[PDB]
Order: structure tokens, then sequence, then C-alpha cells
């Protein structure tokens, strides 16, 4: 009922990559200005838009939607200064708002509301600092979904505006001196050209700069930059005596830093240029993240020579690695997901326990397990509690609990922890749904952890909808969240809900991170694909009638899977993926992403990509019964992320090597959505309308009833 575009092919568009020559027809997509690409735009926009209303399945569940996604949302209290701020959308709200109270009694009010800022949401909070006192505050606001940030300040008392403005910034700290005087943060040099997201320019020459509060930015002050590393960026930040500058240099996404220290009382007058840099770890052979001090003996969580990581204290007086002391030995399992130092002597360790948090208590002195805090099946998402702080925060999460926000008061000699708030969604009976954790091998055997979830009951017959999602890589782990948006799916359209947590990510450690990158890139795809394989002989669902989503680096798993078995599934949710393997070293910030992937500069990292790049494998298979299933390309014109250049030549290759087949009859879209991004900061409404389309689309392609 509808028919695809022309879109001009460049049959001259060959380029060599080591001997070898391949042909990129829509290179010229790679324009986002030009008229060209405006009209492919506009084009592919005026077939999907339609099919995806024509579902009477939309609205219903954008219904539906809007009052299941209709409660409280909020965030963990945290106390800077003498005050208590959080974060409360009411339920609908585009953007959550930041309050601030005098008391945990207290009546709060309204601090930073960014829904006063843009008519439609589109304008997001991204980043604030407050000073040590906590008597300023520092924000970063961007606009249309672009990782660029405006950084803005004020006066806490009275919420008062300031006048300082940074611009330029990007991947940026934010790190106030502990006199108040001034704040570090990154920003990149004036470059020709635009800058507001839309652009594909690459970020190279990250810098340091100080600002000076109550001043110009022009009179900033350069503190750290490296002209013969255009790639490395420095992030830094304060120890808690605020005596010394703690800069983390990192190169790419590997979880390595390199650890520089600046002490500032060394310092002749201040900071008035280049600081005087001890480069105490000058590699990238560990990560090393800062937790506290105690004098000159910094405690450090590391992944040196421990890929589940630990904590160790260096002496800066007596550096040397043969003088470490391991405070808390790595888990043989557990992953130490991160730590805090909170009342002064006492440590959070968040672990991860078989793709599930843990809390506990620990001793700063000794490293002594001290206390563990019972919690259910799910993960922590939420924390609070300084050094300075005698009382903690923290915020539960599962896939049928919304939130349990718990405190505990540290000053007492039992310590119990109470549920502080409790948030509830109606219209769900969590005991009709059942969670389940199951373990399967993998091609090589490797067993692989995977979540599912479905009403209580269910006949496994294969004979329903299943919504399989995943990542895979740089070390993100997919642990359980809530998501009103699938719950329908399972809900009023009969669906079982799974999660793979194949190699690639952090489940298990950095072992489990190299497990599925560089060439070993593969055994995300196949993983992935054995756990489709195995909820259709496990009964729960068939091909037919399996749907995959991932976004981002899971964009370019699920794509590169619809690419190797298109057999196995019946439709494909890829959104705001990589696809062009070959370049995406070559747009804004996508030179980090090499550490994973590699780079097609090298004949080595050239020769696994070409076997798996989304682009440069889509094929129609030689088998009559055999089409590609259904797609739906989700991007953005802000998406400064991974271009939406990525989309744009992937599906214009789809459209003309498939979509033309006759046998072909499901269908091949893409929406670009405006005034967004990579996802960060998307304002509610905006998000509403995407998984109505991603729903619709399943429903309308695989011919789901709704179900009341
Ligand atoms: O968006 C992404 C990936 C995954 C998440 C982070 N990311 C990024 O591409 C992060 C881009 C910006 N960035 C770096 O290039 N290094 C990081 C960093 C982030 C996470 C882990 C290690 C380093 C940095 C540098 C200095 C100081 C602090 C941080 C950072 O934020 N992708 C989209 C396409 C596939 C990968």
């Amino acid at each position: 009922s509808f028919q695809y575009p022309d879109v001009y092919r460049d049959e001259t568009a060959i380029q060599d990559y080591h001997g070898h020559k391949v042909c990129d027809p829509y290179a010229w997509l790679e324009d986002p200005d030009s008229e060209q690409t405006k009209a492919f735009v506009e084009a592919q926009n005026k077939i999907t838009v339609p099919f995806l209303e024509q579902c009477p399945i939309r609205g219903l569940y954008k219904e539906r939607m809007t009052e299941l996604y209709d409660y409280p949302k909020y965030s963990c209290h945290f106390k800077k200064g003498k005050r208590y701020f959080y974060f409360y959308n009411t339920g609908l709200q585009n953007q959550r708002v930041l309050y601030v109270q005098d008391s945990l009694e207290g009546e709060a009010r309204v601090f930073l509301d960014p829904n006063i800022l843009s008519d439609d949401g589109t304008v997001a909070l991204r980043g604030y600092a407050f000073s040590e006192d906590g008597e300023y505050f520092a924000y970063g606001l961007s606009a249309s979904g672009s990782d660029w940030v405006t950084i803005k300040f004020m006066k806490v008392d009275g919420a008062k505006e300031l006048p300082d403005v940074l611009e330029r910034v990007k991947f940026s700290c934010m790190a106030w001196t502990h006199d108040g005087k001034g704040m570090f943060y990154n920003a990149y040099p004036q470059q020709d050209g635009k800058s507001d997201g839309t652009e594909t320019s690459t970020n190279l020459h990250q810098k340091l700069y100080y600002h000076v509060l109550g001043t110009d930015q022009s009179e900033d002050i350069l503190c750290a930059e490296f002209p013969d590393e255009p790639k490395w960026m420095g992030g830094a930040e304060l120890s808690d005596d605020g005596r010394y500058v703690l800069l983390s240099i990192r190169e790419g996404c590997d979880p390595v830093n390199r650890l520089w220290y600046c002490d500032l009382q060394q310092e002749s007058n201040g900071i008035t240029g280049i600081l005087k840099w001890v480069k105490l770890i000058d590699n990238f052979e560990g990560e090393y993240d800062y937790v506290t001090n105690e004098g000159t003996v910094f405690t450090f969580k590391t992944n040196r020579h421990s890929p589940n990581y630990r904590l160790i204290n260096i002496d800066f007086t007596d550096p040397e690695e043969s003088k470490w002391k391991v405070l808390v030995p790595e888990h043989e399992k557990d992953v130490l997901e991160w730590v805090a130092c909170v009342r002064s002597n006492f440590l959070v360790l968040c672990y991860l326990h078989d793709v599930k948090n843990t809390l506990q208590l620990h001793d700063l002195a000794t490293g002594a397990l001290l206390k563990i805090f019972p919690l259910e099946v799910g993960s922590v998402v939420g924390y609070s509690g300084q050094k300075k702080d005698t009382e903690i925060f923290y915020q539960f999460t599962s896939f049928l609990s919304p939130g349990i926000i718990y405190h505990c008061d540290l000053t007492k000699e039992e310590l119990e922890p109470r549920v502080f708030r409790e948030v509830t969604v109606k219209g769900i009976d969590a005991s009709d749904y059942q969670t389940v954790q199951i373990f399967y091998p993998s091609k090589d055997g490797t067993k692989i952890p995977m979540f599912i979830v479905h009403k209580k009951g269910i006949k496994l017959d294969g004979s329903h909808p299943a919504f399989l999602y995943g990542y895979g890589g740089f070390n993100i782990s997919i642990t359980p969240n809530y998501s009103v948006s699938r719950l329908i799916f399972v809900r009023h359209m009969g669906g079982v809900l799974a999660v793979a947590n194949i190699r690639g990510g952090g489940e298990y450690g950095e072992t489990w991170h190299k497990g599925g990158i560089l060439a070993n890139k593969q055994n995300c795809f196949d993983d992935f694909q054995c756990a489709a394989e195995y909820l259709i002989k496990e009964g729960y669902t068939s091909p037919k009638r399996l749907t995959i989503n991932g976004g981002s680096n899971g964009g370019l798993l699920v794509a590169t899977c619809a690419n190797q078995r298109p057999d196995l599934f019946g439709c494909v949710i890829a959104q705001v993926g990589v696809m062009d393997m070959l370049k995406f070293h070559k747009y804004t910030i996508g030179h980090a992403w090499t550490t994973d992937y590699g780079c097609s500069d090298s004949k080595q990292h050239f020769e696994w990509l070409i076997k798996y790049s989304p682009l440069h494998n889509v094929k129609l298979p030689e088998a009559d019964d055999i089409q590609y299933p259904s797609m739906l390309l989700l991007t953005a014109d802000h998406d400064d992320r991974v271009v939406p250049l990525h989309s744009l030549k992937f599906i214009a290759t789809l459209q003309y090597i498939v979509g033309r087949s006759r046998k072909q009859n499901n269908p091949l879209l893409i929406h670009v959505d405006t005034k967004a991004g990579h996802g960060a900061g998307k304002p509610t409404a905006k998000v509403i309308e995407e998984v109505s389309d991603m729903f619709a689309f399943i429903a309308r392609c695989l011919n789901i009833d709704w179900i009341p």
C-alpha cells in the first residue's frame, strides 16, 4: 500500500580500505545541511508517520501509557550545606523539578524548573554541582537533546540567577574549589561552522579551564591541555579536604585512566595558569576512581589486576606500587559497582551479584564488613551520602517495583534502615506477573544470564509475542528497571519480556567486557542470537512473533542480528544505532568508541568490522520462504552522540537491496524525530509518543490484538 522513495546511488563513491574496495552510494547523506538530505528525510517520514497512526492500537496504547505513566517520580534527598534538595516530577511533567527545603520536615519550594524554559520541554538540565558550602549552584543546560552544554550559575539562598555563562562545554566536569572562588570545567576550541548538535564535526582538544565567579569566560584560566594528544579528556575533582585537584585523564571509553594530582598548597599564588601536576599514575593500564582520603593516604576503587574491581590505598608520600595496601580485596564473583564514603569513616559498597545489587557498610580503617542492607531482587538507581553526611538515602527499583527510597541515620547504635518513600502504579498488579532469571549457554558454551517476565500461569506453547532487549558493550550492565511502557506489552498485548546480559557489558567484570569487544565482538551477536533460540525452543514465543530491540550500541546489535539471522525474528526496532562501522570514528565523539570496536584505519581491525558492519552486510536471503524482518529505525536530527547518517544510509540501503525485492512484504521504515537527540533529557511528551510508535509497529506488523 506504500512505496519507498527513489534515492540516488552515487556509484562512484568507492574507497580503498587496505586493498579492499567498498562502495558507499549514499555517502551523500552524510551532509545534514544539503537539500538532498532534507528531501530524503522529509520523504521517509512521509511514509512512516501515516503507517504508524493507521494502527488503532497506537491511540489505545498512548492512552493507557498516559494513565499508567502518571505517577510521582522522586529522586533521593541530598544535603548541600544546611539545606535539602530532591528532584520531583508530579507525574506527566516534561522535565523533573529541583525542590529545596530547609528541613526534612519543612516545606519544600521549587528551586529550578526547566519546564518554564521551553514550551515543549526540549531544554534539559544536564549536570549540576554545588559549592562546598552549598551556598552557590552551577548547572548545565542542553537544548534539543544535544550533548553541547551551557553552564549557568545560581545563588542558592533566594535562588538568585547570576550573570556567569560558560559556552562550548561538552562531556565536562564541574568541580568547585573549596574557597568558593571558582569551578573547574571542560570546553572545546571555538570552531568554524555550527555547534548546535546538528553538526558532524569531530570533537578534539578538550581542555581544562577554571572559571572565577563574577568574571567573563574570556577570562577563564587554562589549567590543563594535551596538544600532542587530541583525543585525551581530563576530568577534575577536589579531594574531600579541598586540598588536592585530582585529574583523571581518559582516552576512549575503556575502564582505565591516567591519574595526575596537584597540591593546591604548592601553587605559588593559586590558580593563575597551568598547574604543577604530579603524574602519579602515568599510564592507561587500569582505572583509579577516587573514593576518599585521610591526609596523604588516598583510597581508590581500581580494576588493576582486578577485573571485578577492589579498593586500594595509595600514600602520595610513598607512591611505589610495591606499597599500595589492599583495603577490600576483589570478589571472585561479585563486581564492585561503586563506593561512597559517608559519616567520616563509613564505606558504602554496592556490588553486582548475578545482575542484582547489594549494599553493605564497611569500615574505612580496616575495610571490614559492618552491615548488609536487605534488598529484594533489583537494582539501586539512586543514592546520596557524602563524607560529611551522617545519614544515607538510596533508591531501589525492579521490574515490578517503581521504586522504594530508603533512609538510614548512621548516627545511631542500631543501623536500621527504614522506608522513606514508596511509589506504586495502580492499574498494574505485581502479583499477576512473575520474574525469573535463567542462564543459557551460548555458541561456545558460556552460560549467559537472562531475565524473563510474563503473566503468571501462561502456557509455554510459543504462541506469545516476545520482546527481547539487549545492549552488549562498553562495560554497561543492563540491570532491573521499571518500565510502564514494557509492562503494557505484557498486560495489554499478552507479551513476554526478556533481557539478555550478553557479553560486552559489565555484568561480570572487565573479563565479561573484553569477551565482547574488538575481535570477540561477534560473541555479542551469538549470545543474543542464542537467547532468541532459547525463548523459541522453551515455548515462550515463535520467530514470526519475536521482536528484538536495542538502542545506540544495542542498535548495532539488533541491526547486525537481523542481517545474520533474519529467519529468527519477525520485528526489529533499532534506536539511534551505529550502522557504519567503517567511518563511525570520523564524526563528533565517535573516535572514542574505538576501544570497543577498533578502527577501520588498521588493516587488522578492518577485517573484523567488515564482517558485521550493518551497512555493508545487507543481503537478501537466498531461500525463497525467507524475507527480512519488519524493521523500524528511530533517530533524531539533534543526536550529536551517534550522528543520524548511520540510520539514513542504512535505511536507504535496506529499501534498495531488500525493500525492492518482490518476496519482501515486511516493511523497512525509519522515523527521524525533530528537536531531540540521543535520548538524555527527552521530554515526557516526546517519550510517550516514541513507545506508542514502537509498539504500534509491532502490533500492526505481528498483527497483535489489544487486551482490555
Ligand atoms: O555513547 C556511547 C558511549 C557509551 C557510553 C559512553 N559513550 C560515549 O561515547 C562517551 C563519550 C564521551 N566520553 C569519552 O570519550 N570518555 C568519557 C568516558 C565515559 C565512560 C567511560 C569511560 C570514559 C570520559 C572522559 C573523561 C572523563 C570522564 C569520562 C566520556 O564521557 N556510545 C554511543 C555509540 C556507541 C557508544
